[PDB]
């Protein structure tokens, strides 16, 4: 009732790391293991971002088609 949006590649590099930061540096909040994560990733090769990028895209993708159909005629009222 209204697709939302996924991921951004940085998402899943973040999911992995979320523990693994917070747990290291459990002096964050999610705004921190947010930021400083988020530099990484910023500069984790970007060969390295490919990989988790590629379901990012492939996600907001579909998103924008199903709400593209949401609209279309998807909703609860439309069928």
């Amino acid at each position: 009732n209204a697709p939302k949006r996924p991921p951004s590649a940085f998402f899943l590099f973040c999911s992995e790391y979320r523990p693994k930061i917070k747990g290291e540096h459990p002096g964050l909040s999610i705004g921190d293991v947010a930021k400083k994560l988020g530099e990484m990733w910023n500069n984790t090769a970007a060969d390295d971002k490919q990989p988790y990028e590629k379901k990012a895209a492939k996600l907001k993708e579909k998103y924008e088609k199903d709400i593209a159909a949401y609209r279309a005629k998807g909703k609860p009222d439309a069928a």
